[PDB]
């Protein structure tokens, strides 16, 4: 019961006879490491970094009850890295019970060992840098033809859609064989889901998304397409469901194609932000060796991990995380544990890059290959199309929405 005669926190005070008390601690811890991982600029929020001073873990929140639930959030590097490489923590256990079945089949953020185990071996295959390799000419070819389209229509362009999103979807499509003939209709629909703000149309969005991906599944697991359904349907057979296989469509397609948009339109903000370091890429790029993993580090686009579930209790660091805990894992503290000062400023020339941008432990991202050939073939050719790439208003913000990293519009001139 919140006591609304003392306080002004609008989703602190939600209460209504009924309501359930457990959904509710949930959802402002929720909330709450939301809250820690917007932006200020390219940087930690004020909360966070004082959050981060605290130690390397700290309480989020905690259930009203005697012997109730804490959620942590883990800002130093060791415990985060210790809490995501540990076998005590839980990520299905974060969606239901024991006895509770797979919700989402093929969202591997969802699956323990064994059965985590097993799905995303059946499916790495596609995702090796091996396989990226042989990617790489295409998306070579839709980098060059979003650079096309946005000379020829003149500055000022937003790099939101005209980049981020021209680059994003259909590289996303074309690794899923995706006829170029359904993609724009497709990424309308992907739209009218991540943004309609009647939840009865999200979910009809949804439904015709799935349908599609269902029906797309079921013609391309047993044909001789190089999209990942013919790669993982050829050497698994009936041992990947079609659920499954679509899960990972879906996943890939919607989430994911969002984040690298995200990445890539962060990446040309920053550009225009350091153009002198960035020229050193441009015309040096054999003296800059480790821009990537820098420009991943300083940016941190997926700002947190999904909390994990304690299964018993566990030491993390100092700390006694006790079973039914949570942890949630600031990926952001862990890149930018000196903010502020000269050494976290960005820097392309740095050497030993970090970081965890992509997380690490047995979830770590499946798509890092891929969200770094995007990155490592988009960046470099913005800079050598557009030398002279400036904001078109140098005084005005740029806006950001609710994590992770999202750049709302970012109008570029040159
Ligand atoms: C199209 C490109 C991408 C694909 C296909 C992809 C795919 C995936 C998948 C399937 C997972 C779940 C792995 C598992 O649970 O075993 C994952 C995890 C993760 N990804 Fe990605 N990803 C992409 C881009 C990115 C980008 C741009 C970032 C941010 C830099 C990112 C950061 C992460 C992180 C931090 C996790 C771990 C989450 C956690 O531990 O809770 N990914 N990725």
């Amino acid at each position: 019961i919140p006591n609304p005669l003392l306080g002004l926190d609008s989703t602190e005070n939600l209460y209504f006879q009924g309501i359930d008390p457990f959904t509710m601690f949930e959802e402002i811890n929720v909330v709450r490491a939301s809250q820690l991982h917007r932006r200020d600029r390219f940087d930690p929020v004020p909360e966070l970094h004082s959050l981060m001073k605290e130690g390397g873990l700290t309480v989020l929140g905690t259930e009203d009850s005697t012997e109730g639930r804490t959620a942590w959030l883990a800002t130093g590097i060791d415990e985060v890295r210790q809490v995501l490489g540990s076998d005590k923590f839980s990520a299905r256990l974060l969606y239901g019970g024991t006895a509770a079945g797979i919700t989402w089949p093929g969202f591997l953020t969802q699956y323990d060992p064994p059965e985590h185990t097993r799905l995303r071996r059946m499916v790495v295959p596609a995702f090796s840098h091996r396989r990226m390799q042989k990617f790489r000419p295409r998306v070579e070819q839709i980098v060059q033809d979003s650079l096309d389209t946005i000379e020829s229509l003149g500055g000022p362009v937003d790099f939101v859609p005209h980049f981020g999103w021209a680059i994003a979807t259909p590289a996303t499509c074309d690794f899923l064989g995706i006829p170029r003939d359904d993609q724009a209709d497709l990424a309308r629909i992907l739209l009218a889901s991540r943004t309609d703000r009647s939840d009865k149309r999200r979910t009809a969005a949804g439904n015709k998304f799935m349908t599609y991906m269902k029906q797309h599944v079921a013609q391309s697991r047993r044909g001789s397409g190089d999209d990942l359904f013919g790669i993982v349907g050829r050497e698994n057979g009936d041992a990947i469901t079609d659920a499954e296989l679509t899960g990972v469509a879906a996943f890939v397609m919607g989430a994911a194609a969002d984040q690298v948009a995200r990445l890539l339109a962060a990446g040309a903000w920053l550009m225009v932000e350091q153009p002198a370091q960035f020229a050193l890429l441009r015309e040096k790029p054999e003296t800059v060796p480790e821009w990537l993993d820098e420009t991943m580090r300083y940016l941190t686009t997926d700002e947190k991990t999904h909390p994990r579930v304690a299964t018993q209790d566990v030491r993390i660091g100092n700390q006694l995380v006790k079973a039914g805990d949570t942890v949630t894992c600031s990926l952001l503290a862990a890149n930018r544990p000196n903010y502020p000062s000269a050494e976290d400023e960005f820097d392309i020339t740095r050497e030993k890059a970090e970081h965890l941008a992509f997380g690490h432990g047995i979830h770590h991202c499946l798509g890092r290959a891929m969200a770094e050939l995007m990155f490592k073939v988009s960046i470099p050719a913005l800079a050598h199309r557009f030398p002279t790439l400036r904001l078109a208003d140098p005084q005005r913000e740029i806006t950001l929405g609710p994590p992770p990293f999202d750049v709302e519009a970012l109008l570029l001139d040159w």
